[PDB]
């Protein structure tokens, strides 16, 4: 059979809010997420990250799981208000907090596997939101998370040589300030773009002080996450096939073209005049090739229409329904996502032709659906989750070894039944089945099934 070769990294990712609990231990001050939480109507079951699998507590038994698994990588993300509680330049630094992470580093290195540390992933300090709106202020977001991205670089770059700056800012953006279906809740037909805006910024600043600071000394990597499904034409008008450019500018192209290219990409400069923000020349220079590596997210893909009436989604309609009426693949727990292996195999096909960046899968998994209802015996066989990993894994194959796509690394998501923002815990994303009320962690059947593969399928 093909392999990948040798250098290929494989594991799982997770992020702070998610999995760590002990939301004011050590130091900890709120983030916009605790807050979030406390508020009636946000979570679908009304939970919040007080204790999540309790993984702050606990990191030693989660990293010695990551062990027995034969993972060759690890991606976490840092909570910024464990490392400075108010996340500003000039607010206390937090040793016990950067220490707590240090240490589970460490760990990583003494078991063999490699760290790839996420600085943000959705948890924006409180404070800075109440002290200038975080992202929607310029100057001082940039400013603070440049200074916390060296602050980390410091603490843990000796250790460390793979960095993601964000998580999935459209994210961020659309469901933070567009929709307010995300922490902090905002509603905007102009927060989004100027969030956006700022992240590319402030994303940039970090890269920048990276290369010049610390690569070199460090030997490292740093790069940015985004999230893209595969899209599809609903059928072969042109109104169909503009529809879907268009919705890709609007999910992807906004946030790639300028952080790849050097330039927001045309439709979307159209269609939001000056709503969207005008770069400067030496903002586009210092944006322009500001990502070492492709990070990218991805689970499913989408058929779209044209006539939809969202600006947030570029005024298109996407779903998982034919024109015959038949179904992409397997369903989920959440409707949006069904199994589709052939559309991550034409994804990564496209950013590397796109973007020419080594891509790296940063999060690709299921969530059985209803799993949230089944007792551990009949949660570890999980048929569907073996069969999404079975799909997307061959697919992953197929993408470097045949076609010739530079894809460098795989992370599932996730190592564990975890928070799932908005839709609280009903959704079980985790190759790991976690007993909430006794914290006991089961491997489920799929976890095996990766194992196995990337064993098998990985240059020895």
């Amino acid at each position: 059979a093909a392999k990948l070769p040798k250098s290929f990294v494989w594991g799982y990712a997770t992020a702070a809010y998610q999995i760590e609990g002990s939301p004011d231990k050590d130091g900890r001050e709120p983030s916009i997420w605790d807050t979030f939480c406390k508020a009636p109507g946000k979570i679908a079951d009304g939970s919040s990250g007080d204790v999540a699998t309790d993984s702050y507590n606990r990191w030693r038994e989660d990293v010695q799981l990551l062990k027995s698994y034969g993972v060759k990588a690890y991606r976490f993300s840092l909570s910024w208000s464990r490392i400075i509680p108010k996340g500003g330049r000039s607010d206390p630094v937090n040793g016990a907090g950067i220490k707590h992470y240090r240490t589970l580093i460490e760990e990583l290195v003494k078991e063999g596997i490699t760290p790839f540390v996420t600085l943000y992933h959705w948890d924006l300090p409180q404070a800075l939101d109440d002290r200038y709106g975080g992202w929607l202020n310029k100057e001082e977001a940039i400013q603070d998370f440049t200074n916390y991205a060296k602050l980390c670089f410091e603490s843990f770059g000796d250790l460390v040589q793979n960095w993601i700056t964000f998580n999935e800012p459209w994210v961020i953006s659309v469901m933070g300030y567009g929709n307010g279906i995300f922490a902090p809740g905002h509603v905007s037909n102009t927060e989004p773009w100027i969030v956006s805006h700022h992240i590319i910024l402030a994303h940039a600043h970090a890269v920048k002080l990276y290369r010049d600071e610390f690569k070199e000394k460090q030997g490292g990597q740093i790069g940015i996450t985004l999230d893209s499904h595969w899209l599809i034409p609903y059928d072969d008008t042109d109104a169909s096939k503009e529809a879907t450019l268009r919705a890709m500018e609007f999910k992807l192209g906004r946030f790639a073209n300028p952080i790849y290219k050097g330039e927001y990409p045309p439709r979307i400069k159209k269609i939001l005049g000056d709503r969207l923000p005008e770069f400067t020349p030496e903002e586009i220079e210092l944006v322009k090739g500001s990502s070492d590596f492709f990070g990218l997210n991805t689970y499913t893909t989408h058929l779209v229409q044209d006539g939809g009436s969202d600006e947030l989604a570029g005024f298109v309609k996407t779903g998982h329904t034919r024109a015959d009426g038949t179904q992409l693949g397997t369903q989920s727990d959440m409707g949006w996502l069904q199994t589709y292996g052939p559309g991550f195999r034409w994804l990564l096909n496209y950013l590397w032709k796109a973007y020419d960046k080594p891509v790296y899968v940063t999060e690709n998994g299921f969530p059985v659906k209803g799993e949230n209802d089944l007792p551990v015996e009949q949660a570890v066989d999980d048929t569907d989750r073996q069969a999404y990993y079975r799909d997307y894994t061959e697919a992953l194959l197929q993408a470097v070894t045949e076609d010739g796509a530079d894809v460098r690394g795989y992370f599932g998501w996730s190592l564990l039944d975890n928070f799932e923002w908005a839709e609280g815990y009903k959704v079980r994303f985790g190759v790991t089945h976690v007993d909430y009320e006794t914290q006991k962690r089961t491997p489920k059947k799929s976890a095996e099934f990766l194992s196995r593969w990337f064993k098998e399928h990985i240059e020895e």
